[PDB]
């Protein structure tokens, strides 16, 4: 009959039944409404996306101009008066990342008040041009709470589940990969380790095993694209609040960068380790013969010592400071500083086993794989030295990636190093790389040595110190 779906019509013109993606608009309004400070902002920015992709996906819906005129409000109340000056560029990243958009728009308001001018910019540029920041779904879902660790990655491995799970028991009975469940019902593996972790327990045949088929199920999810299997990881199966640390993190480092390249005092620097001061140092430390005359001109008044190595074999540096220890100890030394392990992991077991004298197996694979001595960790616990790692949680194809390793290498040798009790020296080990500052097109991040006032070294077969140069084009 023609009444009915005429009644059932204009039951819908005027008040048209909550749909299941208006209703998604709904609860965000409500979280713009409850939130405060940037998670607010995030809110906002979320919103106006919930309703770019409603107008796209629904174009004659009724409720567009209304969600246009709502997006309009909530756009000009975000970037009223002085934010409107870097509107563009923040308003084209929350398009795809409103949570990324948020933590740049919060340095764009103490830009506005004349704080750290440039950053915003920088911030800017950087989400446009760094793959590590581009647009990351990772999974959505039900994530189990079972867990007595964070998941990273919530990676379904489908064929490679059988092969997996035996090289993950395995190791799991060997005291590796403690972080890690299984799940059948959904052939899926609840994995508490990072790409960059797990790179460095590959030293234990049973995990690198256990990566191959990782690494491999994950190409089997995008071969389409020209990801790596790392990427895909994070574009996949990471999980979400993983994801927000590593933007967050991210942020910080870039933050991190440009206040290095304002405050670090390079013209001191220069004036010490380069030219005349260069000069002075290379001839008073020539005259000095033995060892422990050498450290006494090295350590005159320096924090610490900044020893070199570069790729394929050279390891005098690991070799000077096993052998040489106790003649460190003498001159005050009680830090070794490595930076063939990674901080956040290796840290905890570096510091369990200076405590009980018992070395785990996570420690001990890490070891084979960069291939450290253990004499070395037995001689520093016997010498009562302490052992730090040094290395960031980044990759080992743009420049943004090596200098946010650059920056966040600084920032760990900063919170580790730059502070020691009055008394105590050190004894980094770096490679080559990092005693040097990058001076690159996309930016400029100071070098180990610029931000701890101590020139590069070099030891050779004979224990004689030289005073490497410093790398400037």
């Amino acid at each position: 009959g023609a009444m009915a779906q005429e009644l059932k019509e204009r039951a819908k013109v005027f008040a048209k039944p909550i749909g299941a993606s208006y209703q998604g608009i709904l609860d965000q309004l409500d979280l713009v409404h409850q939130a405060k400070g940037r998670d607010q902002i995030a809110a906002s920015f979320e919103l106006n996306k919930k309703i770019n992709d409603y107008i796209a996906e629904h174009p004659t819906s009724g409720r567009n101009q209304a969600l246009t005129q709502l997006k309009e409000q909530v756009t000009s109340a975000l970037f009223i008066g002085k934010m409107q000056v870097a509107q563009a560029g923040i308003d084209a990243i929350a398009q795809t990342r409103p949570e990324l958009a948020a933590r740049i728009f919060m340095v764009a308001i103490e830009e506005a008040n004349g704080k750290h001018v440039g950053l915003t910019d920088m911030m800017v540029r950087w989400a446009n041009e760094d793959p590590y920041l581009a647009p990351k779904h990772g999974y959505k879902g039900e994530t189990p709470s079972d867990l007595g660790f964070d998941a990273k990655y919530h990676v379904d491995l489908g064929e490679h589940y059988a092969d997996f799970k035996q090289w993950l028991e395995t190791s799991q009975s060997n005291g590796l990969l403690s972080k890690a469940t299984l799940d059948e019902s959904t052939k899926t593996v609840h994995l508490g380790y990072s790409y960059q972790e797990l790179q460095d327990l590959t030293g234990a045949e049973s995990v690198q095993m256990a990566f191959y088929f990782l690494k491999e199920a994950a190409k089997k999810a995008d071969p389409i694209s020209g990801d790596s299997a790392e990427m895909i990881l994070l574009k996949k199966f990471a999980d979400q609040s993983y994801l927000s640390q590593l933007d967050s993190d991210r942020m910080d480092q870039i933050e991190g960068i440009y206040r290095s390249s304002h405050e670090t005092d390079i013209d001191a620097w220069d004036r010490r380790y380069s030219g005349t001061g260069y000069d002075e140092l290379t001839n008073k430390l020539a005259s000095a013969t033995g060892v422990d005359e050498q450290l006494a001109v090295l350590l005159d008044d320096r924090k610490g010592l900044l020893i070199g190595e570069v790729h394929g074999s050279d390891v005098n540096g690991l070799r000077f400071v096993n052998e040489q220890m106790d003649a460190l100890k003498k001159q005050g030394v009680t830090v070794i500083g490595l930076e063939h392990l990674r901080s956040d992991l290796a840290q905890p077991l570096i510091d369990r086993y200076l405590a009980t004298g018992v070395m785990s197996s996570e420690l001990s694979a890490m070891l084979k794989t960069k291939h450290l001595d253990v004499t070395l960790f037995e001689n520093a616990r016997a010498n009562g030295m302490r052992i730090v790692a040094l290395d960031a949680n980044s990759s080992a194809g743009t420049e943004h990636g090596l200098m946010y390793r650059a920056g966040a290498a600084n920032n760990i040798a900063v919170e580790v190093l730059q502070n020691l009790p009055d008394g105590e020296k050190f004894v980094a080990i770096y490679g080559k790389a990092h005693l040097q500052s990058h001076k690159g097109i996309e930016g400029f991040v100071p070098g180990i040595t610029h931000r701890l006032d101590l020139p590069a070294l070099k030891v050779s077969d004979s224990n004689q110190f030289t005073v490497e140069q410093d790398d400037v084009s």
